[PDB]
């Protein structure tokens, strides 16, 4: 229970495994997972993975790419379809499954020709379980205080506070996703970010746009009103709401 | 006020469409003082569409004033123009209600029903005045609904209850739009800022009123 | 039948033939002095109103001030409440140990000037005084006081009610001329500020301050200067009420 | 001896016979205005109103309208307050010539009349001890309902002493505060500090504003204003 | 200097030979246990963490498990503060009184487990202020603290729950639990500096005064919560923190 | 490449043997003093941080502890830039002259350090060349990302993430500039940082102050209104007033 011990089965685990494909995500827990990796296997016995589609946004995945490399490792970037399963275009309650299921299998193909051991990817102990994957946090008990006191150990700084999430979740179950509306959401969910909210929703509800937002910012969002108003009325919105109960999950 | 006078004395029978406003308390009161108690019959109007609070207030209104009030009640809803919502509800609105105060005319026996310049208005006002007025004008809740809509008795409950209960907070300028699960609440934007407080209660507040998103409009009005 | 309330009322009126009133500066008491004047005269007729530790002076000032405008004669009275150690030690009962006090000095005025009854303005919605309330032997229903008044010409009364200030205090809290004064400059302050509706509760070191929810949003930007005029004024710790009146 | 008080009015008024009425459209100078009609009769007296390059257009109009709603016969005058140096320069005693102006302009049209009156608390109201409290009593009894809740001085403070007034520059100032009070706020002022404009509201309202900062922003930008900003010990 | 300022602490560590430590789980006790630990040797080394009622058990967890990553014999124990009366009746004097106990129970653990001093962490009970004797300022404590590579100390403050109390106000399990209660809360809120002032009937909150136009969303809620966990009246004090 | 990067700079500091540092406390600073000392040693590496009117004692306080906690040896120097006519009447060339004076007293302090050069932390992407001071990560190739890619293998954590511009933006190009404005507008804006307002402006129009803030954070400002209306005023300022287009 000692953050040394729970390095050191870290440790030992990499070093049994020799050659790792990481399923890198730009996040803290997918920064410790690949900075350990190099600092045990080096640069030339680990491949960085970062998806390419269309559920996340294009930033997330360029400063991801980028922030491989500050970590030293060889990253490739590899395109994922997500609306080409017909459960995730139609957005039915599997399609997190679906989504997982294309996602590991893709990474899966990876590590079989790079010559990988394992794809490791960065769930600790925190109802999400893989099994072609190893995730060597959960596997060595680290918890969400223990990723963030092994990262200043190491140095590591610059990761992405802020997860996102997959833009499926602002559509309700049963709406198809299209490249317009996707955009749609992607646009207006960027624009509430550089007005200066990290943590923002936009929830697709057709002709209506309702806004999520903590609760401790609402009162400080009423000077963009207007301006939000007439941007995601540009956008194809006709009704720009709020919701009174802000970010919910 | 020479001119309306001599008008009353000629019909000298007549029914008072009240809404309670400016014009309909001192038509009332002046068609009372010139042709007395005995020769008017004050109606005002119950329907499904304004609120209580409206109707309430209107008979209790005009009985201070010292007229004979009579209450009708109309069922716009049966109506297809308005039960559809049409953009021409307005107009078969209307046309249902002076064809009820027409028939009611007939049988009391009153020349004419009468309804409600404003600069001339407010002169004539100040020579009396009276309290207990009606100063805040009402609007049909058609309007809380969209065009292809249909209206029934639950969902104009429903917009009813939530706007009574706005408006007990202190926000008497409010609309609920309607869009089946979701809430659209207008406020004038200068009290935006004033209703922070009531957020998460008029979330609960309207939920359990049967809306499953509670949402306010960020352009007011 | 509102004719045949106001007409029950003149005969009572013509009846007494002189009358003090507790003339309160609301629309019942002024309806009520109205219609004494209006049948008995402005010699048979004396009102009444209370100066007292209790309410605020702007509020004497004013209702002094409408019953001289009806053409009332008017006399001021002061009252020592805290004389009686029921309202002194501010227990539950101490709204009627200090109304009891109101009329019992009524009685002491009206005895001496001549008059057969002491007149408030109690509505059909004291006893133990003789005080008769000639709106609610009549049957008149808050409704009808609107009524005779716009009948009347009666425009102008006092259109919010005064309640005292030992709501300021909790039950058994001992009241002293400097925690009234203390309460009464806390609320002239903040009604100043533009918030009219407004309590400043009373809890020794600490005052609470009561606000219309929907208002707090604006009260923001006088957070210390209402702390440090509270401050200055006994308090040593100003709070404002999370659940607001 | 609120009815002294206005005993002692009526008392003037007849001895004055007839009467010329500075009307303002406030508390004040609508009482004075009834009060001379209904003691001196709707032929002896007249009420003007001045109309100048300092006051609103909205302001004057709803004036004449109370005028003649109260029943009396009114009259507008307008007056060239720019023509005289000691306005348009806005030296600090400015009110004085433009005051010395305005009566003089009242002083001749009452004689072409024949009237031997302002609101001020000769201001017939101020000799028989109106304290603005028993204005508004009054007002009450006699049934006055309609005035100006909100007090119009003129522009020219907006300015700072030295500044001399254009015709630019007052429409810039009276756009932007008509602007400001259309979005809610009846009692406002845009101090003029050429590129600064400086905007004043009762601190009750500060909070309020906040959902209308940048379009105000924009907005007196595009009047002629380079920076925008919101005094913090406002009105 | 600072080269110096260590071979201060080294000598007047090696000088004693066995010592305990008074650990907070801050930077200063942190620095004191890695050093002594460093210098003397885990057999040689007690660290001692005070469970008592004045103290959240979040914040007793925390420097145990401190203690523990650093490597160091943890020895925790209980203190009953509400047994004196200074602290229970909460008079002025309760700060020192209280240090008295914890300081007599520390020295008791010295005297048994064979320490030469009680140890503490400070930039009449035997206790020792090695960093202070040495002349450490807190600039010369994180440089230090960088060159032996902590980086995990408790970055947060620790007051006593006594100052939520006017003096006078006796203290007790329940208004205590009440008090903690109802920061944990606010807390949770994403109010992180909050104080719950205990008036009997009111609690009276303060907070930092540029949060407070934040916080007006959750006034009734925190009304209602704060009053079901006892409160009958809940209060902003408008001075804030 | 990278791993050959540190070695063309561990390289040139080996060759100057003994170094001086212009330390401003952000990551490029913080990178070059954390590799001199690495690579030299204490002894051989003075970090020199500058105090001004032009600048907050805030930032120099910070920059100075970063240096002291990073194991340098810190020397502070002050500089009045004020004494020079360029600087002193606001001109779009101020910046030139304090940059010239700047590093001209960093080479007096080098020669009397006795180092081989005066180091800056300028990367890749006429004041620093004309006095001959060296900026080790431009010379070889490190940019933006390599300066954090290096911070990291070393394990620096604690840099200064907040930049900060000289005093005289907020004076327009024709203001001359004073030691009582100066003075006005720096308590001005220490006063709100410490309300809690770390990004802010004072911008000087003489009788008037003009503030800008984050307009996320103009909510915010409202319960200090009247505190920073007086506070400003008693200042030296007639008007205290907020800019509604914010930063
Ligand atoms: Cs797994
Ligand atoms: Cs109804
Ligand atoms: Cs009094
Ligand atoms: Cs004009
Ligand atoms: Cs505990
Ligand atoms: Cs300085």
């Amino acid at each position: 229970a000692t953050l040394a011990t729970k390095k050191a089965t870290l440790v030992a685990a990499l070093k049994d495994l020799q050659r790792v494909t990481v399923a890198f995500s730009g996040g803290i827990d997918s920064t410790l997972v690949l900075k350990m990796a190099l600092d045990v296997l080096g640069r030339d016995n680990v491949t960085a993975v970062v998806a390419n589609s269309e559920l996340f946004t294009d930033e997330e995945f360029d400063k991801a790419m980028s922030l491989a490399e500050e970590l030293g490792a060889n990253v490739q970037g590899t395109t994922l379809d997500y609306l080409s399963d017909d459960h995730i275009k139609n957005n039915t309650p599997d399609s997190w499954y679906y989504a997982k299921k294309m996602f590991y299998s893709r990474l899966n193909d990876i590590a079989a020709n790079n010559g990988s051991a394992a794809v490791l990817d960065g769930m600790i102990k925190n109802a999400r379980s893989e099994a072609g994957a190893r995730s060597l946090l959960q596997e060595a008990d680290f918890f969400k205080t223990d990723v963030r006191a092994l990262a200043q150990e190491l140095g590591l700084t610059n990761w992405n506070k802020v997860a996102s999430c997959s833009v499926s979740s602002r559509f309700p179950y049963g709406t198809t996703l299209t490249h317009d509306n996707i955009a749609q959401v992607m646009a207006a969910e960027k624009y509430l970010r550089s007005l200066g909210f990290p943590t923002v929703r936009v929830r697709f509800h057709n002709d209506i746009a309702r806004i999520e937002l903590p609760e401790a910012r609402i009162g400080d969002f009423l000077v963009f009103n207007d301006r939000v108003n007439r941007q995601l009325q540009s956008l194809g919105f006709r009704y720009v709401t709020l919701d009174l109960g802000g970010f919910r999950s």
